[PDB]
This record gives structure tokens, sequence and C-alpha cells, in this order.
RNA sequence: AAAUUGAAGAGUUUGAUCAUGGCUCAGAUUGAACGCUGGCGGCAGGCCUAACACAUGCAAGUCGAACGGUAACAGGAAGAA
């Protein structure tokens, strides 16, 4: 049930006496499509080898976002390195507009209905770490109710 | 009742990387042209250039119920046949 998505591969070299060593890295994200996502990354020299160890990494290190019926509480900035990042919570109907590296993060999150859009470098390990951590700091009509410490109508 | 309730990214500097930064592509749009090709229809559009120059026709007339009027054609008439 958990769902794991593919977002990148790409080649790396290494040099050394004997020349280039090539070799691979892969980038990916699990979500239980309900709140939870994880990104993972591994290296291997073979392709399958790099996109398995990025899966395992995917399956820990995994956070939750506090969803409002499949679309998010507010919108939401993100930023990490090159990308900034921004997230819109869209009525009912749209689904997911946006680009492949956060469609992906989003999806398997279970954001259901949002406008997103990546500013700056798309350097896709980068625009996905944006998103996961903006998601991740969004805030609950509940927790701010809390810190504030009122269950107003705003709960 | 409804009536802006909407927003994507890709290639390319490096052995490889991240950043910086330009170039390039996917889209809509057009009073278009050219190349190949070309059946019918409805609606629209059609000198963007030389406010360059223009043969010919046509594009501003109408009223006899303002007026003297008859030259055309049309009848009518004492009177010519
Ligand atoms: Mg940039
Ligand atoms: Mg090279
Ligand atoms: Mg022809
Ligand atoms: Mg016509
Ligand atoms: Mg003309």
């Amino acid at each position: 049930e958990l769902q794991e998505k593919l977002i990148a591969v790409n080649r790396v070299s290494k040099t050394v006496k004997g020349g280039r060593i090539f070799s691979f890295t892969a980038l990916t994200v699990v979500g239980d499509g309900n709140g939870r996502v994880g990104f993972g990354y591994g290296k291997a020299r073979e392709v399958p080898a790099a996109i398995q160890k990025a899966m395992e990494k995917a399956r820990r290190n995994m956070i939750n976002v506090a969803l409002n019926n499949g679309t998010l509480q507010h919108p939401v900035k993100g930023v990490h390195t090159g990308s900034r990042v921004f997230m819109q919570p869209a009525s009912e109907g749209t689904g997911i507009i946006a680009g492949g590296a956060m469609r992906a993060v989003l999806e398997v999150a279970g954001v259901h209905n949002v406008l997103a859009k990546a500013y700056g470098s798309t350097n896709p390990i980068n625009v996905v770490r944006a998103t996961i951590d903006g998601l991740e700091n969004m805030n609950s009509p509940e927790m701010v109710a809390a810190k504030r410490g009122k269950s107003v109508e705003e709960i």
C-alpha cells in the first residue's frame, strides 16, 4: 500500500589512474498516500543497485505532514540550496498541477489538490528536499490553537 | 443558481558536482508569406509595403404641390384629314 516513485537517475563519474569510473545515482520517494513521505538517495555501480538502495533509505527517514482532506492547510514556501519552492491548497477537482519532482512527492504524500511551482534551480535532489521540508513545517489548525492556547472557532 | 473558484518544466559549461548565468525547446496567438498537397460547406478576414501615381465607369441628388415654362414623348382638341 506504500506508494514509491522513481524521480531521477543520473550518471556521475570518479577519476583514477586507469581512467574514469562510472557509477549511478537514484532519487526516490515513498509515501503512504495519507500524510507520510520519505525521500531516499542511493549510489551504486549499476542502476538497479542504486534504485534499490534509495527505496531502502526512503522507507525510513520518513516524516509526517498535517494534511487537510487531501489538500494543504495554507500556502507554504520551501527552500534548500538552489531551490525555492512554493505550494498552494487548491479547491477540489484540480488535482496536482506541478513539476515532475514535486508531483511525485505530493502524489505519494496524499496531497490530492495543489498548485505548485519551483523557482531557481530545478535540481531534483534539492527540489524534493525543499518540498518535504515545506510540508513538514506546515502547521495545522489544531497546533496553532494549541500554541496560542485557545480552542476558538479557529478550532 | 452561476458569472478571474488559478500557477508544471526540459536540453546545453564539468571527468563528475553544486551554484551562478545566458542560449535553446514544449504552449497559446497571427490581417501572414513560401514549399508540398488540396473535396464540399457555414461564418469571418483580405495592400501590414509607396499619405506612390492613377486610364475608364460608377460613388449626390431630388421637388412641376415655389417659378416663368416647353424640347423631348404621351395623349387629348376647334380644325387640318
Ligand atoms: Mg537558475
Ligand atoms: Mg563533457
Ligand atoms: Mg499549387
Ligand atoms: Mg465572405
Ligand atoms: Mg483598396
